[PDB]
C-alpha cells in the first residue's frame, strides 16, 4: 500500500513540478525520487486485470533516467518526462482498479492483487516516499498499531430504517400510540403519537423513546437537534404491521416536552442534553437516546379543543418529534460520508468491468447491508478498498 | 494562467514559510524560486483595472533579491521580504481581478486582462512553479487534452424548477392527476396525485415519472434517495396552468410503489435501482428518471376508507413522491455547488466594481441562466474565471 | 502559537517522511528541521495539565540528534526516529489540550497555559516553520493586523430561535396574522400567516417581513432561497405569546408574492434579488431581510372558494413562506461550521477532563449562547482555542 502510494504520489508531484520554464532547483530532489522509482521498476514485468471486465494489461519497464543538468527546465525537457508519467500513471491507474475490485474473508487487509503482492516486496520499498495523505498516514498509523481517526461531514452512520411500532392499537386503528421514524445516513427524524391526546394518561403526559444503536462509535460529533419531525406531520395512509390493511394517520404537531438526548457509549451516559435545541456537542458514544412526551395542553381555547374529545372518534392525531443530525464527527473505522468519493469510487469501479459479487461485499456495495452487518472482515476490506480508491484520485479523477 | 498561478504561489509559500527563526535550509530553494520571480518581472511595467469601477493601478517592479546568507532568519530578515511580497500579492490580486470580470464569446479559455495576456509570453515563463492545486492541475490537464475531473459536495447541476403538469384535469380542478416537482441544486423532490385515488384505474394503480435531464454529465455520485416528497405533502392553493383561476390540494400520502430510479447516459440505463432507499451509487449518467406508482389501498380500515369514496367529491388526495439528492460527484466541467467560493468569488468581484453585464455570462452570473444555457463559451469562460478565483484565493480571502 | 504549530508540523512531517526505504535526500531538509527542534528542546522541563482532571504530566528532553547518513532509510533508522517522535507528539498533544482547556477575560488572544507560555520565549523560536495551515496563517496575518478570512460550510451564525410573532390576535386565537420562524446555524425558515386571507386588507394583500440580524459579517456567501416554509406547513397547536393557552394553526399555502431579499451591511442594501429563487450570492452583509405578500387569489375554483369565506369562523389559515440557507461564506472571525471540527474539539476535551466553568465561555461551549454574545474576549479566546485545536488535529485526531 506503502509503495502504490508512493508510485502514485511521486507521479502526482511529477506532473505538477515538472513544468516548462520552472527552476532545476524546484524539481532537484524530485528527480531523484523519480529516478530512484525508474531504476527500482526498470526490469520489471506486471501483469493487472483479468477478473470480470477489467482487462489483462501487461506492463514492462525500461526506461531512462531524467536528466539533472537544465537551469530551467524546457518544454522537451517537459515532454520527454511526461511520456514517462503518463505510461506510469496509466500502470498506477490499473493497479489500483485491479485491487479496488478484489475482496478476502480470511486477509482482507492485505493486498490481493498480483501487483500490489509483487509492489510489497521488500525489492521494491525504495521507491516508499512522503506518506502524506490522511488515508495514507492512518493507514501507516493503524499498522503500528495506533490510533486511527477519519473525519466525515454527514457520517454515514445509519443504515436505512424507516418504520413504527404501536404501543396501543386495535384492529380498526381509531385509537393509536405509539412511534415511527426515519433513520438513514446522518439523520434521524422520530416522531410520537397518542390518537387520545393522553387524555386517560397519568398526568395527561405520554411518554416517548427512541433508541439508535451505532455500528461504530463516533467522537467529537458536532449535531443540530431541532423540534418537530416534519417528516411524520403530514397525513399517511400506512400499511397495518401485519400487511393487512391500511391505518390513517392525521397529525396535529404539540411541542416536545422534556426533551432529553442522551449520547451513551457502552450503557454509560456520556454526553445529555435536556430540551437544548440548536448546535450540541457529542464527543465519544455509540448509542443515542432521545426521550420526549406529549402532554395535552392543560389550557386550550375552543379552536384546540375541538379536535381533542373526551371520547372517539378521535380524528386530530396529537404528534410531537425530533430531528437529529450529524454535521460532522470522527470514527476509528472508514465510512462513507456526504462529501469523500471513495465508497462511488469502489463501487463504480467493480460496475463498470462487471466484477461478480464476492464473499465479503454485499450485492452492489450496498451501503445499507454493509453497515448493518459492518463485520471486522468488510471493515478490513473496506480500508484496504478505499484507502487505495484515494491513492488512484490524486491521479485519476 | 500557470505564470499567474506561480506568482500566487510563490508568494503563498513565501509568506508561509519565511518566518522568523527558521533555518535557512527551510527556504533555500523557496528564496531561489523568489528571486528568480524577482528577477524574471524586475525591468516590467504593468497596468490593471479600468473596467467598470475596477481602478486603473500601475505596478513596477525594481526589487532587490533576497539574501542567502543567515543561518536561521530574524526578524528584519522576515520584515524586508514582507515588503516584496506583500507588494506581489497586491499585484496578484489585482491581475486576478482584472481578469475575473472579463469574458469573451470568441477565446473564452484565453486570458483576457493585458496583464495576464502579458504574462502569458514567454519572457515569463521562467516564474512557473509547482502547479499543485486541483484548478490548475485540471487545467492543465485540458490543455494536454486530457481527462480533467472536478469533486463537487452537493454540485449545483439542476436549474431551479418548480412547476406541475396535470395528466387528468377539468375546469372544477376537482379531480386531478399529475405531477408537481422542485429541481435545485442537487436535489429533486416529486410527488405523484390522483384526486381518484386510483378507483377506475387499471389494477387500481396509477403509473407516475418524473424526467430529469442533467446539462453535464455526473460520474462517482453518491446519492440518498428516500420515499416521499416532505414539500409536497402539504394542502396547498395554486395557480391553474393558464394563470386564470386557483385549484386546491390537499394531499394525503401513500408509500409509492413499484419505485424505479435509472440513471442513463445517452439513453442507455447505466445504473437501476429498485425501490432502494438510503445511499446509492450513480457512476455515470447524464439523465435521471424516477418511476413511481400509487396503488389503491386493496384492504381499508374504516378511517381509511372514509377517505377515498366510490364517487366525487373526491377531498383527500392520495399523494405518492420521492427525494432524491446528489452528495457528492464528480465532473468534467466546472459547476457551482454547496462548498466551494469560486460562482461567489466571480460574482462577488463583478458585483463590488460595477463591472457592466458583457456578451458571455447572463445578468448577475445568475446560476440558473448559466446552466440552463450552458454553452461552450460560457463553460470555458466560467473555467477561467473559476480557476483565476482559485488563485486569487491563495492569498486574498 | 507559531512555534507550537511549528512543533506539529515538524512532527507529522516526519512521520509521513521518515519511512522506510526512502532516499536520504527525500528527507534531508526535513532531518536538519527536526534536528534543529531537538536542540532547540534539548535541557528543557515543561509540565502540562493539573486544570480538572487534566493529568500533570512532565516532559524531559534530551535526545540525541537524527543520522545524516543513509542512503535510503532502513527500518532501525525509522524506529529509533519514531521514539522520538512519539514523545514529542504526545508533548504537544499534551500542550495543545492544556491550552485548549484555558480562557481569559483580560488577554485572550494570548498563551494561558505554562508550556505555550514558555514556548513563546524567544529562545524557543528557532523552531519555527512553514506556517501553511489556514489557521495559522490566519492568525499570522491577524498578528501582522492584515485582512484574515476562515472559509465554512453551512457557517453557525444564527443563534437557535424558534418564535413566532401575532400581529392581529384576540383572545379566542381565531383570526390570526403575523409570522412564525426558525433560525438556525445556516438556515432562515419563516412563514407569514393570516386567518383572514386578505379579505378585508387594502389590495387584498398583506405584508410580511422577517429581519435576522448576524453578529459577524459574512462575505462571499452562496445561498440557496426557495419558496414555501415546510417546518410551518403543518397543523400546530402552540402556546399562546403568555403561556396562559394555545392556539390553533391550520395552514393553506400559497405561493409567496412580491418576495424580496436584501443582504444589508450597515443599513446599505448590498445585494437585493426580487422572487429570485435557487442560487444566489450574498457578497458583503450583516443582516438579511426578507420581505414578501400573502395576496388573497383573484380567482378561485369553488374547491379553494370553500376554503376562503367572507365570515368568521376562518378554518383554513392562508400562509405564505421563504427558505434560506447559507451554503458556505468567508468569516474574518472563526465560527463553528458542518464540516470542521474545532468547536467539537474543544468541547469535548473540556468535557472529558471535567473543565470547571470559567470566565469567558458559556456553560458547556454552548454555541447558541456563544454567537449570541459574541464579545470580542469570546472570539479572541475562541480562535485562540480553535487554532491549537487544529494545530492538535494534525497529529492526533
Ligand atoms: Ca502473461
Ligand atoms: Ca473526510
Ligand atoms: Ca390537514
Ligand atoms: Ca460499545
Ligand atoms: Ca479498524
Ligand atoms: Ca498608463
Ligand atoms: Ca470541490
Ligand atoms: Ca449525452
Ligand atoms: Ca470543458
Ligand atoms: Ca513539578
Ligand atoms: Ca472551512
Ligand atoms: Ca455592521
Ligand atoms: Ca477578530
Ligand atoms: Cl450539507
Ligand atoms: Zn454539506
Amino acid at each position: 500500500m506503502d509503495v502504490l502510494y508512493s508510485l502514485s504520489k511521486t507521479l502526482k508531484d511529477a506532473r505538477d513540478k515538472i513544468v516548462e520554464g520552472t527552476l532545476y532547483s524546484n524539481v532537484s530532489d524530485l528527480i531523484q525520487q523519480f529516478n530512484q522509482m525508474i531504476i527500482t521498476m526498470n526490469g520489471n514485468e506486471f501483469q493487472t486485470g483479468g477478473i470480470g471486465n477489467l482487462p489483462i494489461r501487461n506492463w514492462n519497464f525500461d526506461f531512462g533516467l531524467l536528466g539533472t543538468t537544465l537551469l530551467n527546465l524546457d518544454a522537451n525537457y517537459v515532454e520527454t518526462a511526461r511520456n514517462t508519467i503518463d505510461y506510469f500513471v496509466d500502470f498506477v491507474d490499473n493497479v489500483c482498479m485491479d485491487e479496488m475490485v478484489r475482496e478476502s474473508q480470511r486477509n482482507g487487509i492485505a493486498p490481493q492483487s498480483d501487483s500490489l503482492i509483487k509492489l510489497s516486496g521488500i525489492k521494491f520499498k525504495r521507491i516508499n516516499f512522503d506518506n502524506s495523505s490522511e488515508y495514507i498516514e492512518n493507514w501507516n498509523l493503524q499498522n503500528r498499531r495506533q490510533r486511527t481517526g477519519f473525519t466525515f461531514h454527514k457520517p454515514n452512520i445509519f443504515p436505512y430504517s424507516a418504520s413504527f411500532t404501536l404501543n396501543r392499537s386495535q384492529p380498526a386503528h381509531d385509537n393509536l400510540m405509539g412511534t415511527m421514524w426515519l433513520n438513514a445516513g446522518s439523520e434521524i427524524q422520530v416522531a410520537g403519537f397518542d390518537y387520545s391526546c393522553a387524555i386517560n394518561a397519568p398526568a395527561n403526559t405520554q411518554q416517548f423513546e427512541h433508541i439508535v444503536q451505532l455500528r461504530r462509535v463516533l467522537t467529537t460529533a458536532t449535531i443540530t437537534l431541532l423540534p418537530d419531525a416534519e417528516r411524520f406531520s403530514f397525513p399517511r395512509v400506512i400499511t397495518s404491521a401485519d400487511g393487512a390493511t391500511t391505518w390513517y394517520f392525521n397529525p396535529v404537531i404539540l411541542r416536545p416536552n422534556n426533551v432529553e438526548i442522551e449520547f451513551l457509549l457502552n450503557g454509560q451516559i456520556i454526553n445529555t442534553y435536556q430540551a437544548r435545541f440548536g448546535t450540541i456537542i457529542a464527543r465519544n458514544f455509540d448509542t443515542i437516546r432521545l426521550s420526549f412526551q406529549l402532554m395535552r395542553p392543560p389550557n386550550m381555547t375552543p379552536a384546540v379543543a375541538a379536535l381533542f374529545p373526551n371520547a372517539q372518534p378521535f380524528e386530530h392525531h396529537a404528534t410531537v418529534g425530533l430531528t437529529l443530525r450529524i454535521e460532522s464527527a470522527v470514527c476509528e473505522s472508514v465510512l462513507a460520508d456526504a462529501s469523500e468519493t471513495m465508497l462511488a469510487n469502489v463501487t463504480s469501479v467493480r460496475q463498470e468491468y462487471a466484477i461478480p459479487v464476492g464473499p465479503v461485499f454485499p450485492p452492489g456495495m450496498n451501503w445499507t447491508d454493509l453497515i448493518t452487518n459492518y463485520s471486522p472482515s468488510r471493515e478490513d476490506n473496506l480500508q484496504r478498498v478505499f484507502t487505495v480508491a484515494s491513492i488512484r484520485s490524486m491521479l485519476v479523477k
